[PDB]
């Protein structure tokens, strides 16, 4: 079984390939990973300098397969059922009144690493808007995300809402619409529906004057 592989606590590896309106950016991430306790802890760097999008908004696309599930849900761990191979992540986010991310990610084991390599493209962003004109707090809201399985896909769908702070008080929606499909050809566990819990905590390390993101976040599946 593929939950044998989060028994402890595992490297994690993030390599994002970004291109917004024709801004290119690079994010590298290391830190590691604790199924048990659904905790991730990681330091994120934009390697190509200063990165042209608020760090928030990158939150979802910068590892499912590390939420706790209770042990009476065990049996609906689509994630941890597709590895070591892996699984396909993609996502359209269409941020409100604003432009949109195309995302296609693959998750799989590269030996004793968990990775996350990633491409982004992000067009018909405003000038004047949140996004390019960085008017985003410097953090991160606790959401849900409803699973659901797609038979045909032989994997899950997920349709939720992020809510971004902007610095004047109001709210920017960024929906979410998100797909998942194993590469290997090894069976999987298809899950009944249920939603994830996230919690976030977003910082910044004091001896890093780079363009980053500390990250820790808990993920719990409940609602069966």
């Amino acid at each position: 079984k593929g939950e044998e592989l989060f028994t402890g606590v595992v490297p994690i590896l993030v390599e994002l390939d970004g291109d917004v309106n024709g801004h290119k950016f690079s994010v590298r991430g290391e830190g590691e990973g604790d199924a048990t306790n659904g905790k991730l802890t990681l330091k994120f760097i934009c390697t190509t300098g200063k990165l042209p999008v608020p760090w928030p908004t990158l939150v979802t696309t910068l590892v499912l397969c590390f939420a706790r599930y209770p042990d009476h849900m065990k049996q609906h761990d689509f994630f941890k059922s597709a590895m070591p191979e892996g699984y396909v992540q993609e996502r359209t986010i269409s941020f409100k009144d604003d432009g949109y991310y195309k995302t296609r990610a693959e998750v799989k084991f590269e030996g004793d690493t968990l990775v996350n390599r990633i491409e982004l493209k992000g067009i018909d962003f405003k000038e004047d808007g949140n996004i390019l004109g960085h008017k985003l707090e410097y953090n991160q809201n606790s959401h849900n995300a409803y699973i659901t399985a797609d038979k045909q896909k032989n994997g899950i769908k997920s349709n939720f809402k992020i809510r971004h702070n902007v610095e004047d008080g109001s709210v920017q929606l960024a929906d979410h619409y998100q797909q998942n499909t194993p590469i290997g050809d090894g069976p999987v566990l298809l899950p009944d529906n249920h939603y994830l819990s996230t919690q976030n905590a977003l910082s910044k390390d004091p001896n890093e004057k780079r363009d980053h993101m500390v990250l820790l976040e808990f993920v719990t599946a409940a609602g069966i």
